[PDB]
């Protein structure tokens, strides 16, 4: 009976199966093997190879990816893949001609290509090239140049710089074909002023010189990239005079000063949806703009504007929400708070201010998945009151009382967390359940709600769990002011309440964040409790999201104070549950976990006894600013400067004499750069705090290759047994 | 005896040792610092007078760092704002305040952000440099004259050495050279244009938002090398002249060949300068004197002047050539140089022979001359006892080379065997400095007869204080490997009882030509590992070690992390056999080189040490600069020594940590043993899967000397020692 062991996690003995497929039309997706790609009648089940590995097994390149054409006429290849950012990469790209079949030779993708996307529809294909966007109508012609102004650095053309990608979109991407590939609409962002943050990269021991990684990177309060956003049309491109863009401005009231392009969305065939962000990101505008023929301009009429603010704190989680335009394009739905602060989906009017809410109660609307004629399909967590649970609903459009759960009943005792994947037309959707039991994939039909089959069970894994002691999962709440706060606790097997076990607070605590939940996972926590019988909890205080803006905006222009002290507090009662060692309670998080990690062991509240941050802020003027201004504004004396240098790590190195101190950073951090555990370790070298640290050479914010992973959780493993004995 | 020699006594300095620094001004005066008050004594009598009372400049509004005075006494240079650049150069601010007058300048004076300043050997000239130009003042008050204008920031360096000379090659940020009466400044000239630059963040305070990037031309091994030029200019002209004229003195064809350097600048006369040049493969290097010719202003080195210093198994020189010692007409010197035993003994030059004849001889070497009259040539070496780890005073008479006396070999045998030395003017007298074994002693002495005048500090207060602490002793003897001395020193804990079995820390360095054995006596972390935690710190010269021959140090040439690495493990089982070593608990820890050994033994696999620590190591000989490196290992390119480049390497090492108990510290902002080559030693440790203990310090250097990075290193340092050794 052996127990999951830290080479189990770190080897991923025992691994999750997923099925990952990609819809097709209305009832077809794609499923890959292992040796080949299959199309898959969702209605009945019975497949057929697409495509064989024997296709491009002479290639020479080794495939990273494959991107059918939405008429599945032509196929997208990707290789030569270069990670850069979270989301941006490289590669190289080689189109194979599923007509011919044979590679495309003629006019082939450029090296180093940045972002290549096909049209929703037919088979144009829109690439990013040295930061410059080009067009191809056929994949065998030559392309069109849409942009000359793209440089390295300054001028990003159909991509994102930077913050962007990280903060605003979450993709390299900044392309928007139109729904039938007639427009490409794109942004251009504009990096000339924005100060560049610059580290070492040592690269392979040949390398004599290390090299300097230069980044436009914009901290709180320094000078943002501009962004411009043109339209341009690809059924006209000329082959002897350049292609003509035409821009769309932000409204007048973003003009005024520093703004973001935070969302872009087709409502129509020749209307297009903008919504603009100030940099106090408490002001929002939607723009709706058509096209003109007789003028060849997009208009966006004064009277079609959208205004979305906020009083209490920043508007939206991390982004004001998409809208999802309605058939004709006049009306959308888009999840906002409401008047209590519970965000719910609203149906909106292209031409009148007033919204009115479909959904009501003390419980978010997590995303809106599907919107069809006669239903709108979203997530929520709804059911049981639970925040940390995720169910699938149907909403009839023409009777806002006829709502059905089309998952909360499936499956209760395993499946409590759920996403999902419609078809085109929403006919068919595959439902992804993650938790508590092990992971579950089914497939439904739209038109009666009917389970058709079972793709995934992960009955193979669960037969090898029964033969080691797995640890069990408790969620639970606790009362902080009047106030239900969930927790959950990773439980060691054959869990003895009587019995005392050391505590490892496993904290993140960002805005809108959520540690406390019903999905099942296979994590360093697994073996700190199944084999070193180590209690991890996790505990959702102040700031967290999911449950209403009275929650999540109390710590707004406040960041590390209520979600530090909440952490404590939380702990605190953990202590005196007799089933915790009140003597072996520690303390460890990553990112964002980090920063709270540090603030609560120099807290000096005397709960915990060790402590571990990987990658942590410690000083907000140190991050980016769209992420960091959202929640703390400018670090200017008129604005919130006060709390900007109250709120660092540096200022409470005294009080890390109570505690041992395990500080872990990557030099390449891209994201939390290496300067802000540099100015953690000096501030406690000032106070002569003793201390561990541990940076990695070249590993990013993710620590994530192969050989470090494994190797700072080997060094993490023995740091707490360390300090529990 | 009850209290230990805490590692608080240590890191709050609470024993001082007390120094006695003096400036002779003339041939029987010099200066000396009371209490921020200058005094002026009289070395025949001892009486002093006032010179600079304390509060003259207390009211100036800045901290003054350092004082400067003219050498005819009439203005005395005050340089603030000091700030630490690499080993030598700094920047700061400096005021020039009249004696005559009592008065500040206010006029004309030293720009900000000045990079050297030095007066003239006579009168009140002066010579500083600023944005890398050279400038001179004839009177302090009045406007100076520009003598360079191809100064560049990184890229042309006149009147002061970019980094590689300044660490490997004059150990000085000065490139300006007075003639001794002032008439001519000889100034060197560095061109960095296509030297690569070494790039890393310096973080700065935390108000700083964003990092900055330090970059600084640094040769590696193999890159291309700085150029460098040497000129020579009157500056008696400057009056007459809008723009001076710098007479460049080329260098001898022997070195235009390939790459070289300007390893020496040395006056002889009025109009005798002396330049030795070295090839970049540093076995070859040429001494050229140069006369000025007073008919055409141009300086001529005549061919029959030159002297070739050359080496058949080795480097030429110690880390340099010698510089020489000329009598007063010029026509004849004395220099440093290995003899056919390859001992490095006095040799006697004259301007015309190419053949010098050895004054001194013996299996034992000359450390340095420091003294040169018409009758006798006073210099220090280790030849009293046979012990290399010696240093005494000597005094040869110039005519009978037998007629030999030592000057402090007797003064205090069992108290005083290390000595240095500082002569008067014209060596009319000489302060002796005794650093070892016993308490810090100096003493003052006339050179008519060697007679002790008086003793200027003795340690008498430091004794007393020692009396109640439990201090260690100290063992300085050898072993025989080979059939050859090697010697080591050992801090022995208080009561130490061979009956006992104690646990060995290695303090290890092993650089070419160094010494870690010696009579010097020291408060360090060592003498509280021994006193408190009752460890025995031992320290090992074997094979590469100076001061015993080109035998012993020629040993690793063209093979470091070898020779020198394993000497250093079969100390370590040499000392266990001596019976008081516990097996189980050998550590050992260094510094810069040591680190680097460190690192090569804890990776040997040879199960002696259970734990090591290692402060700013090199990992890789072609991250080091080329100066140094290819002096031991050459080019490393594959028809000469790649090999070797390659083959000893700690990441090629990584996968035998796994059986030791590892520390690695570095500086991130270290210029010299760049952050580079730690982050290459942790990433291959990580590739192979071994855990250890990591620590870097933010914005320290190589020397991590901050007041609180220091006591904070070696606390973190002395509890990784006392866990591993199982100490309480
Ligand atoms: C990216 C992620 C988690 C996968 O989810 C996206 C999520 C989201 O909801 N919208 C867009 C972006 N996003 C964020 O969380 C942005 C933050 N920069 C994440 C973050 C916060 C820190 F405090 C920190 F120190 C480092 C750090 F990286
Ligand atoms: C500077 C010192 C000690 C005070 O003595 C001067 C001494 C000397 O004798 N002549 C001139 C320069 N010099 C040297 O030792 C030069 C070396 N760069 C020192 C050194 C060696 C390393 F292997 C290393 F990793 C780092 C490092 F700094």
């Amino acid at each position: 009976r052996k127990t999951y062991t830290l080479t189990d996690y770190l080897k991923n003995t025992y691994r999750l199966k997923l099925y990952s497929l990609r819809w097709i039309s209305d009832h077809e997706y794609l499923y890959k093997q292992e040796n080949n790609i299959l199309v898959f009648n969702a209605e009945y089940g019975n497949s057929s190879v697409f495509l064989e590995n024997s296709t491009f097994d002479e290639f020479g390149h080794s495939i990273n990816d494959y991107s059918i054409s939405p008429d599945g006429q032509f196929i997208l290849l990707e290789y030569n893949y270069v990670k850069q950012w979270r989301h941006s990469y490289t590669a190289s790209y080689d189109i194979y001609d599923l007509n011919k079949r044979q590679l495309i030779t003629e006019e082939r993708i450029p090296n180093n290509t940045q972002w290549v996307t096909w049209s929703p529809v037919g088979h144009k294909l829109a690439y990013v090239w040295n930061n410059d966007i080009y067009v191809k109508i056929e994949p065998n012609l030559p392309s069109y140049r849409i942009t000359w102004t793209g440089k390295e650095d300054i001028i990003y053309n159909g991509i994102t710089d930077w913050v962007y990608e990280e903060e605003v979109f979450s993709a390299y991407s900044a392309l928007w074909w139109s729904p039938n590939g007639t427009f490409l609409a794109y942004a251009q962002f504009n990096d000339t002023e924005v100060p560049l943050i610059e580290y070492s990269f040592y690269s392979d021991e040949s390398l004599q010189y290390p090299k300097t990684v230069r980044v436009p990177y914009p901290k709180a309060g320094a000078v943002n990239p501009t962004v411009k956003f043109f339209v341009v049309n690809t059924d006209s491109l000329s082959s002897v005079t350049n292609a003509t863009s035409i821009q769309i401005t932000a409204p007048a009231s973003m003009l005024i000063g520093d703004h973001y392009l935070c969302d872009v969305t087709w409502a129509t065939q020749e209307r297009i949806s903008l919504q603009w962000l100030r940099r106090i990101q408490n002001y929002s505008v939607m723009d709706i703009c058509d096209y003109d023929e007789s003028s060849g301009r997009w208009n966006c009429l004064v009277a079609r504007q959208h205004i979305e603010m906020s009083t209490t704190g920043w508007v939206g989680r991390f982004r004001p929400s998409e809208p999802h335009f309605t058939l004709d394009g006049n009306s959308f739905y888009k999840i906002i708070s409401n008047e209590e602060g519970y965000r719910h989906i609203c149906y909106f009017q292209i031409d009148k201010k007033d919204c009115t809410f479909i959904t009501k109660g003390t419980w978010e609307v997590i995303g809106i998945e599907a919107l069809t004629s006669d239903y709108l399909y979203y997530i929520s967590n709804e059911y049981k009151g639970m925040p940390g649970g995720r169910n699938l609903y149907k909403i009839q459009l023409s009777d806002y009382t006829k709502v059905t759960c089309l998952s909360c009943e499936l499956n209760p005792e395993r499946c409590q967390y759920y996403s999902v994947s419609f078809s085109k037309e929403a006919k068919y959707y595959q439902l992804r359940c993650s938790g508590p039991g092990l992971p579950l994939y089914t497939l439904h039909s739209s038109v009666n709600d009917k389970g058709l089959r079972v793709l995934e069970d992960n009955s193979a894994l669960d037969k090898m769990l029964q033969n080691v002691q797995m640890p069990s999962k408790k969620l639970d709440f606790i009362i902080l002011n009047e106030t239900k706060f969930w927790y959950q606790m990773i439980l060691p097997p054959h869990f003895d309440k009587s019995k005392k076990y050391p505590l490892l607070l496993d904290v993140y605590a960002g805005p809108c964040s959520q540690k406390a939940d019903t999905v099942f996972r296979l994590n360093w926590a697994t073996y700190l409790a199944s084999t070193e019988n180590i209690i991890v909890a996790s505990f959702d205080g102040r700031g967290s999201g999911y449950q209403g803006d009275k929650i999540m905006h109390a710590i707004n222009r406040r960041l590390g104070t209520f979600e530090v002290e909440d952490q404590i507090e939380a702990a605190r009662q953990f202590s005196k549950m007799g089933f915790v060692d009140n003597k072996r309670i520690a303390i460890w998080g990553w990112s964002y976990g980090g920063y709270v990690t540090s603030m609560v062991l120099g807290s000096g509240s005397g709960v915990f006894k060790c402590g571990i941050a990987v990658a942590p802020v410690s000083r907000w003027e140190y991050y980016d600013s769209v992420y960091t201004e959202r929640y703390m504004g400018l670090p200017t004396p008129e604005d919130n400067l006060d709390h900007y240098r109250n709120s660092t790590v540096m200022s409470r190195a005294e009080n890390f004499k109570q505690v041992e101190y395990l500080l872990i950073h990557g030099t390449a951090d891209d994201n939390v750069h290496f300067q802000q555990s540099a100015q953690i370790s000096k501030a406690l070298v000032d106070v002569g705090v003793d201390f561990q640290a541990m940076w990695y050479t070249d590993e990013d914010h993710g620590i994530a290759s192969s050989t470090a992973h494994q190797h700072i959780y080997t060094h993490m493993s023995h740091f707490i047994k360390q300090c529990f004995s």
